[PDB]
DNA sequence: CAAGGCACATGACAACGGTGTTCAGTGCCGCGTTGCCCGATACCCCCTACCCGTAGTTGACTGGCATCCGGGCGCCGGGTCGCC
């Protein structure tokens, strides 16, 4: 959590470093903006013990989110077919991220 | 009856027979190994597809988390504030 705290600082430097007064706006909103995104790019670098591109992160949360969705509406385990259609790419790509998607046992 | 004269064979005599050595010369032919000719190959090129890193995204949105008790058991050892 601190660590998380620590990039989000990270973050307000370069926020605060790119702002002024000529935004008609509060320096908060135009802020958020940077500070999710030192945090989601911390989170997609430093997180897991193996290194994820980023690329790779998004597609592996976005499958993920994407097939909680089809959790929550089907109220069934969706078939593999229908995630790789959701998605738009194949089967193949389906498997190959989701093995890529797991997290080391100590 | 004894001596002298003719047949057949006989002591050597070389020279062929046949074959065995030996010289001496020149090869014969055993294997070892050279010189070719091909097929494939690793190694330069070009092209685009896709992974991987960087940079933005403007209403506002200003302090979190769940801890933890039934060890148990004793000791050391230091700290820690009263004590007179």
């Amino acid at each position: 959590f601190l660590d998380l705290i620590q990039e989000g600082n990270l973050g307000l430097i370069r926020a605060v470093e790119k702002f002024d007064y000529t935004k008609g706006y509060k320096f908060s909103t135009y802020a958020t903006w940077w500070i999710r995104q030192a945090i989601t790019r911390a989170m997609a670098d430093q997180a897991r013990t193996i290194r994820i591109p980023v690329h790779m992160v998004e597609v592996i949360n976005k499958l993920a989110r994407v097939q909680r969705q089809m959790l929550q509406d089907l109220g069934r385990e969706p078939t593999p077919e229908e995630l790789a259609k959701e998605l738009d790419m194949t089967p193949e790509k389906v498997i190959e991220v989701q093995k890529y998607g797991r997290e080391p046992i100590s």
